[PDB]
């Protein structure tokens, strides 16, 4: 039996062809359409329950509570079905994929993406550089949360789960984005992608924090943030025993154009030795000398990003320490995510 949960705002002239075209390919299936509405002005909470009539629409309406990824949550606690379809009532959406999400669910997947970037997946209607913030979201998101490095589409509204991988778990209300909260919290181990066509406005860089925030709250979650914090701390131990090495080379006579270079080499080492006993403890695997190298690629990418990135800067007439810095800055960054994904690979 099937859920297909929609939220609901300001959305009447859709219900019709909506339920309709949800009833077309579901028919004959054990299915119920489960929708939030947060008090719409609009009918929208009482044209469902009309439509209650035709098809089989169960329409729960709230007064204190609202925001899309509150009703989701509350659209599970309310639901009754073994399967969960979740979507929007817009008919961007297309009701007809539906069977595939399930059907994909049936032959042992625990999570069905209906996918706007797989292959076989589209976006159109769409222009060029919105179509490519998406990617780019998208992007930071794979790289960040490596979880779900290899999902094609994490953020779509559009997805199918067993009820088992959401239930006993806390989702968050506010998260920006529900089918994120379920990848990294949910339970699961497997996870397929159902190729989609986005069907036939903007938004404000103050969602993007808001996207961004919740990417951050992902990661404390997962742990990252806290990886991140004791790579730093490393960071800075080998910002000082390259230092210390250096000095202790250069007066036993070593021409500190020599000394900088088994001062930098140790610096690098204790770097390894740190990262693997501390923050990647729990994830090493292989050879600890095909790890060492990995390291070492890492810093050397690192210390090019630094350099380059400091003289695109310092070109752009930024002051030369904000532009120092900024190197240094995504240096870290880089480094980390090189060895998070290459060095202590998962
Ligand atoms: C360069 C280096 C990597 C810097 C390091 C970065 C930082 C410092 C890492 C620090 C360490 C930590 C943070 C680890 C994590 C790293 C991570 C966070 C970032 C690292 C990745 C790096 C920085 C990328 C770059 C490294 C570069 C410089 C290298 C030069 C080479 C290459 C060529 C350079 C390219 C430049 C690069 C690719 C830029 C990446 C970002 C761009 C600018 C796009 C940001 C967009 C986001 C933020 C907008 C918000 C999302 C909306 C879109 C929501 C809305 O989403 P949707 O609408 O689609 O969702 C839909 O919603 C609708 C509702 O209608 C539903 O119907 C749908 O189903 C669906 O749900
Ligand atoms: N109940 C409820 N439904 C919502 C809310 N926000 C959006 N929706 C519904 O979500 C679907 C698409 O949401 P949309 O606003 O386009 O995506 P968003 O930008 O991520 O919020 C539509 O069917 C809307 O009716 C909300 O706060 N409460």
């Amino acid at each position: 039996k099937v859920s297909v949960i929609i939220p609901t705002y300001n959305e009447r002239e859709n219900l019709e062809e909506l339920f309709s075209r949800i009833d077309n390919a579901l028919q004959g299936l054990n299915y119920e359409i489960v929708v939030v509405d947060d008090d719409s002005p609009d009918r929208t909470w009482e044209k469902a329950q009309e439509l209650s009539s035709k098809y089989p629409v169960k329409v729960i309406r709230r007064t204190k509570e609202k925001g899309l990824s509150s009703a989701v949550i509350r659209g599970f606690k309310e639901a009754s079905g073994d399967v969960f379809v979740v979507m929007d009532a817009d008919l961007q959406h297309p009701p007809e994929v539906i069977p595939k999400l399930i059907e994909a669910i049936k032959n042992g997947s625990d999570i069905a993406i209906g996918s706007r970037y797989v292959k076989g997946g589209k976006v159109e209607n769409w222009p060029f550089y919105r179509k490519l913030i998406s990617k780019g979201a998208i992007m930071v998101g794979r790289i960040a949360l490596p979880k779900i490095r290899d999902i094609k589409d994490p953020v779509s509204g559009f997805f199918a789960l067993r009820k088992e991988v959401v239930e006993g778990v806390e989702l968050n209300p506010i998260g920006f984005k529900i089918l994120m909260e379920i990848l990294i919290k949910g339970k699961y181990s497997k996870v397929v992608e159902v190729p989609f066509t986005f069907g036939i406005s903007k938004l404000k860089g103050k969602t993007i924090f808001e996207y961004l925030r919740h990417i951050y709250r992902l990661m404390k979650w997962e742990g990252e943030i806290d990886r991140i914090v004791k790579f730093s701390i490393v960071g800075l131990s080998g910002i000082l025993v390259n230092e210390g090495f250096l000095w202790l080379f250069v007066n036993l006579g070593i021409p500190k154009e020599i000394a900088v270079i088994p001062a930098v080499e140790l610096s690098i080492l204790n770097n390894f030795f740190w990262n693997d006993i501390w923050t990647f403890k729990d994830i090493r695997r292989g050879s600890i000398f095909s790890r060492l190298l990995k390291f070492h690629i890492a810093a050397l990418s690192g210390a090019v990003v630094n350099f380059i990135v400091y003289w695109i800067l310092l070109f752009l007439g930024i002051h030369y320490l904000i532009a120092n810095l900024v190197g240094i800055v995504l240096s870290f960054g880089v480094r980390y995510v090189i060895n998070r994904h290459v060095t202590w690979a998962t």
